[PDB]
């Protein structure tokens, strides 16, 4: 798996991408790694933001499926034409697979001006595939057509430029310390999990756990932030504000409507509480917890033109679609998407930013009853 170490690249806020090749002869593209969606979709036309795009005309192995797809977002979208073609990962397993590809022919607020990726690799399951669950995701084709074990793992670092590793088909023990703890995948659509308890600092929010998972909690490498359902975010924030009354900040800040700023090197790791999420464990009445630092939910904004300071954004925010454990969470940890056993494994990352005060942790077992009542139906 040393071929796969350090195979991911990126920039803050702009996601992590992996080099892939498509068609014959191979066309190299940088492809965003997205555990929050299930389509392999690539730029197929000379949009001005794009360094590179898929040229189907150059590929002997391309096959048209004669259907389009239309994928809405909030004031954003992409749209494309379906086909299949031969796909490889240069710094991944030593295989070539015929995959579905959405050739993106029109988009809105999808591609990022200034980024170095040109497509997206949806790594979640068929159920949330578009246009319907009959379009087989890349990873399902990969596993079905080769002897690659049905799992992958991600170490997202972010040291500006960020880096990491996507280990396809296995686990690399050099990427973590201590033990892996596993939480069941509740349903195979998103990588859905159940949060059973939340502690800001050690002290707990004391709210119906069912709310922590209203209507979803998912693990998503394509989201930057820890996102919390409105009611839990409300209480979430309420406690973070009090945890940190030491120094005042505006109301807009907590809603991600204003950046916060201190001068160079001018925050001493302390005014902010840790956050521990207790996840459902593999055994009845057993949970474990993962613990992150504010040097994870407080993220530098890469480059603000109207300032010269350490202007961090607040990486917690609200949702009508549920909890989202994005890069804020995953950058603390090595995360194992153990598809074969329907579980997600968490361990302390060998690359997470720490010091000799506080430190990201994965700990268990804890005793938690009624962990199923935490899931929404
Ligand atoms: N998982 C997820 C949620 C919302 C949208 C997407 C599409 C892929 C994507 C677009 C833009 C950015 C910026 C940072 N990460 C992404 C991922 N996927």
């Amino acid at each position: 798996f040393v071929e796969m170490v350090d195979n991911l690249r990126g920039k803050s806020g702009q996601g992590y991408y992996v080099e892939m090749t498509v068609g014959s002869p191979p066309q190299t593209l940088n492809i965003l790694v997205d555990t929050g969606s299930s389509n392999f979709a690539v730029g197929a036309a000379p949009h001005p933001f794009l360094h590179r795009y898929y040229q189907r005309q150059l590929s002997s192995t391309y096959r048209d499926l004669r259907k389009g797809v239309y994928v809405p977002y909030t004031q954003g979208k992409w749209e494309g034409e379906l086909g299949t073609d031969l796909v490889s990962i240069p710094h991944g397993p030593n295989v070539t697979v015929r995959a579905n590809i959405a050739a993106i022919t029109e988009s809105d607020k999808f591609f990022i001006n200034g980024s170095n990726w040109e497509g997206i690799l949806g790594l979640a399951y068929a159920e949330i595939a578009r246009p319907d669950d009959s379009l087989e995701p890349f990873f399902d084709s990969l596993v079905k057509q080769t002897h690659v074990p049905n799992l992958f793992s991600l170490q997202l670092c972010g040291a500006a430029s960020v880096g990491g590793s996507m280990i396809i088909g296995g686990i690399d023990h050099s990427l973590y310390t201590g033990s892996l703890w596993y939480t069941p995948i509740r349903r195979e659509w998103y990588y859905e999990v159940i949060i059973v308890r939340v502690e800001i600092n050690g002290q707990d929010l004391k709210m119906d756990c069912k709310e922590y998972n209203y209507d979803k909690s998912i693990v998503d490498s394509g989201t930057t932030n820890l996102r919390l359902p409105k009611k839990v975010f409300e209480a979430a924030v309420k406690s973070i504000k009090a945890a940190s009354s030491t120094e005042k900040f505006p109301d807009g800040f907590w809603l991600g409507e204003q950046l916060v700023c201190w001068q160079a090197g001018t925050t001493p790791w302390n005014i902010f509480p840790v956050i521990s999420l207790y996840l459902m464990g593999e055994v009845t009445n057993q949970s474990f917890r993962i613990t992150i630092l504010p040097q994870q939910y407080l993220r530098p904004v890469e480059d603000v033109a109207t300032s010269q300071d350490d202007c961090y954004k607040f990486a917690i925010s609200q949702s009508s679609t549920g909890t989202v454990m994005g890069a804020v969470i995953m950058e603390g940890f090595y995360v194992v998407f153990d598809r074969a056993r329907k579980r997600i494994g968490f361990a302390v990352s060998a690359c997470h930013v720490h010091d000799e005060f506080r430190t990201a942790a994965v700990e268990g077992p804890f005793v938690t009853l009624d962990m199923e009542d935490c899931g929404y139906n």
